[PDB]
């Protein structure tokens, strides 16, 4: 295997962007889908379709602008391993962002609650991840390493910025809420099918608190090239963890688990901006 | 990655079959190898070699006929990830079956007993699975989804039909047997080499009861497109679970673990037919 | 998928080698990198670069010679899944070795200690492995099997020769050392990034004692074709197993964890030679 992109392809995507928008983003935000009407909060919103973007994998848009005093770039729609993309395509935008000048990555996603304490609607702050595809070989850094981005063997034990995590628990308290900010381990599985009961039990045993099909690869790539990362999971569903229970996970409840729980998340992210140091 | 087949290739395999046999199967059966002399029980047996079959991966035969009052199609020999097939080839026949008109899938396989209660010879009824290749990306649905088959994000928490499971425990009692029908979680690993002792201990800890190298992908594809699924593992070997024990798993004992334990299985499947609703 | 090499490519690499060196090796040694200045201990050292070697994947050298009374072949630098090589390239030299006449494989590697009893510097003798890439499909034997090498379904429950393990604990006692020879399960993960804390906790729970990114595939291929295998991990780092700890795994401490701990290892291997039966 080999990454299709050369250092230069990245570099030429970045330049193209640098020249087609006067915005100079500092914070990249990678939202779910449902969990990002977050586009209206921006101001001076400039949109590019992925389709116009030299090299951009493949209705997918890059929106540049200003969230609450920070210059942002928001990916609206992301790529997934389950769509068939190799990981070096899934995480191509991350490297592009670094070269645009960005120094922080915020990632959000929807995920099934594995911890029996979580409730549909909860926001879980990501403290750590379990990269199960990565154990087998599906790590987005597989291949020759390019030292212009970062090291051969980057560390992930501190992927999720301790400072931003503290500031996120501050901010949340900064509005004394009906539920608290949750915290835990996000496990990535490839999907696109949902877990069996036995699989759920496997993931609870591994120590995971939430489960989804994304995020981890962008986080690894982000950290490889020196960005500060933090993120959240909107728990959209409690994963079925025993056999009598006749109820099921669907793409419908994940999507339709926008509502006040998703608006909550938008506003939370938008306030966070103020805790990101210039 | 991308599935090599288009909706049309399936469709043209099905039509070719619809026109070359007057049989109209309702139940697809996917047997092991050793565990399916089950071909003689059929009547009005019409055979096609895979080799004559427009598109069929690659001595492999589709046998059409009548098991105990049901119109069947029996795959004789299957494909495996360990032979090098991508999963979209392994599970191609499943989609073909759906379009032939089939509404039920019975899958059987040979597997090592992980549960220390099992004994060589036991039939384990499949209650659930742990799809370890699927955690990393080897899910046969990886790629663009085709809604003519089914949803983007199908559920697997109920893959193994509760009704058929109940009817299977009925039927077994319907002949008050020397051992009981076993029940549990089948875990798929890719192979083709057998597990170490430490690996066995891993799989026991995950909650698995039996282990093999097949089945799970056909089950996921079956469920993706609305079939009713049930299956069995003939436990052909107790997997070596500690270090003094000098005895070893071989392809010889799996094969030669036909005998009265495999005939038992044939007859069991053949009676089951009567519990499959028209 | 398919292995790029045919039985003949192996065969022609071997012959080329058989004819370009009068050495006839019996023991293949596959060292780390840092953990093999072991080249000077050899005598009658003949070097080939990988680059001159018909078919050899891709500064990489095969060194032929004599360790302590045994005819050796030492791979200096190896291939890794994380560099992008498929496993059938990573393990190509192993098959070549078998055809050179070799009957034993010694493998060594650097690995993070998962067992809280290990200490940086410790040598762990490999008693077993957990091949996590192999669970998902990344097994170097994936594809049609070639019976000239070995069986379709080889066993790995005895991969790590019990005799050589006993002789290794003898030999170590044969110099009554400040720490003892450690022993345990090596788990392979693909890398190239290092584990999170949560991942470490996963691997401790699976029963693993050390973790690295190599070895397992060569061992599986070695055993597939009948070689005797034994190996070691030099524990170069204690893997970070809880969150307050601010210290991190780096490629620098792994490399610079040569020193007296690596010389110890060289000398240990060099004495071992005397326990390998002719
Ligand atoms: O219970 C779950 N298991 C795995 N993934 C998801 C998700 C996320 N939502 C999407 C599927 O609805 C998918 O893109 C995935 O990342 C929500 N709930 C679950
Ligand atoms: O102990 C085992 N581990 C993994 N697979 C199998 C099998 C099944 N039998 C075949 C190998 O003998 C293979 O196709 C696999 O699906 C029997 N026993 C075991
Ligand atoms: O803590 C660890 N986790 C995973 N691999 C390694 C290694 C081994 N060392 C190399 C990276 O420094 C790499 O080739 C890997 O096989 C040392 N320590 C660790």
């Amino acid at each position: 295997m080999e990454n299709g992109y050369t250092y230069e392809d990245y570099k030429n995507t970045a330049e193209w962007l640098l020249s087609h928008t006067k915005h100079r983003p500092q914070v990249a935000i990678i939202c779910g889908s449902g969990l990002g009407g977050l586009t209206d909060k921006l101001t001076q919103a400039q949109i590019f379709d992925y389709s116009e973007i030299p090299n951009f994998p493949r209705a997918g848009r890059l929106v540049f602008g200003f969230l609450n005093g920070r210059a942002c770039v928001m990916m609206q729609g992301r790529f997934h391993m389950y769509e068939g993309y190799p990981l070096w395509k899934v995480t191509f935008p991350v490297r592009v962002f670094h070269l645009l000048g960005v120094d922080t990555l915020v990632v959000t996603n929807a995920a099934g609650g594995l911890n029996p304490k979580f409730e549909v609607g909860d926001i879980m702050l990501i403290r750590d991840h379990i990269n199960l595809p990565g154990f087998s070989g599906q790590n987005p850094l597989r291949g020759p390493n390019d030292e212009r981005f970062g090291d051969r063997f980057p560390a992930m034990s501190d992927a999720y910025d301790r400072t931003m995590r503290q500031r996120a628990l501050s901010t949340w308290k900064q509005m004394g809420e009906q539920r608290e900010l949750q915290e835990g381990t996000y496990v990535m599985v490839a999907g696109p099918s949902f877990e069996t009961v036995a699989e759920c039990r496997v993931l609870q045993k591994l120590g995971a608190d939430a489960v989804g099909m994304s995020t981890v690869p962008e986080v690894i790539v982000a950290r490889h090239c020196g960005l500060r990362v933090f993120g959240f999971s909107l728990i959209t569903n409690k994963v079925i963890m025993d056999y009598e229970s006749l109820e099921k996970a669907n793409g419908e409840e994940v999507l339709a688990a926008g509502k006040q729980a998703a608006q909550k998340l938008e506003q939370f992210v938008s306030i966070l901006m103020a805790s990101i140091p210039l």
